[PDB]
């Protein structure tokens, strides 16, 4: 039970990191594409 | 105790990571705000 | 019980490491962007 609540909490946290970071990566990628486009 | 200690270690690590990621996200937000201003 | 404890401890350090590598790459990319923006503005 402690194992299982802590495992659930661990997955909840990782899901939240995953989404936050994919979004950051996505925004970073759009900025890099816009700068490349500018310099074209 | 061993479960409580793991919970604590995980929460402390997660908080410190949280602070650091919000700082990246702000740098991104500022760059976005600035590109938007340039394209105006 | 201990074995589960160890699994969760190992999963937390492996995932924490994988995120570390990931975020370091991102901090690099942001720095490159900021420096490029300062260069253009100078």
């Amino acid at each position: 039970d402690k194992w299982a609540s802590l495992w659930n909490w661990f997955n909840i946290t990782n899901w939240l990191w995953y989404i936050k970071i994919e979004e950051l990566k996505s925004k970073i990628k759009r900025i890099e594409n816009e700068i490349k486009r500018i310099k074209k």
